[PDB]
């Protein structure tokens, strides 16, 4: 059961635009069945980088791309959940990491991040809707304004309003 | 939980920067170390790796891994090193000579052949004669810095070798 290993985006699927890209679909019972086949890469003529579970049609859609891939777009739908394989979500930062989309959710001193959608412990104005494109989802370390410190978060410790996270540069020699 | 880590048998790490934090505890199994590291509970830092001492049954949790500056990889028969995948660079620089991630699937979705195995394909890419290149398990690797990036011998007898589909670090925003 490998589903908990993916980054989940609720109410989202992906569409191709460029009809050149390949997909694979199958009717199943549950979303974990999609996860298992993606993780194992069993019976897919490509590298599985993401999948969608359609809760209304009971279908897996397996993709050789993710939401960051050229020539693919997100589409809204209540019936869809998107699961992106973390092996294909860049886990290091470029520059100040304005574009960081990874799932690290703990600060440098080991404090669990507060969710962006929460005002507890800390009241703030970094609402997800105010920062579209910046993926202020769950409690992930982010740098929505591109400040010099790198990705950071409001902290779950009431005594520490915010702290930077410890995410490595992709390349610094 | 332990499967969100890359395992290196008979290996531990030693810090040469005395300021770097460490935490240890007597435990029962390596699984219990993985748990605490993943949940990051009671650790005053970001857990990036841990070692399990099988002789003393002790966890050693680290805010660093084998790619961090200020730490050394050392042989020890009683140690196993477990590195958190969120902190092993999952994109390619240049031709991917330094790629150490755990992707083991080719571009066309074929499971890689283990480097130590000679079935179905016979080869001279022996681990011992390629020290430093991390030719362990069936991971996509680029030991000679060849054009297409990391690749592997394939588990399909009709495809000797194929590149994998590991993105360049420059591919995305
Ligand atoms: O404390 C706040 O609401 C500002 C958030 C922040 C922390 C670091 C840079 O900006």
């Amino acid at each position: 059961n490998t589903i908990h290993e993916f980054k989940k985006s609720a109410k989202t699927t992906l569409i191709k635009i460029d009809p050149a890209l390949k997909i694979k679909t199958k009717k199943v019972n549950t979303a974990d069945q999609c996860a298992n086949r993606c993780t194992r890469n069993k019976g897919l003529p490509f590298t599985c980088k993401a999948f969608v579970f359609d809760k209304a049609r009971k279908q897996c859609l397996w993709f050789p791309f993710n939401s960051m891939s050229s020539g693919v777009k997100k589409e809204f739908g209540h019936e869809f959940d998107l699961y992106e394989n973390k092996d294909y979500i860049r886990n290091c930062i470029i520059g100040k990491g304005r574009s960081y989309k990874g799932t690290v959710s703990i600060t440098k001193s080991g404090i669990k991040c507060q969710p962006w959608s929460s005002m507890i412990p800390h009241e703030h104005s970094f609402l997800p809707s105010s920062y579209r494109g910046k993926d202020l989802q769950e409690n992930y370390c982010r740098n929505p304004r591109g400040e010099e410190g790198g990705p950071w978060c409001f902290t779950s410790n009431p005594e520490v309003r915010y702290e930077v996270c410890d995410i490595p540069q992709c390349s610094e020699v």
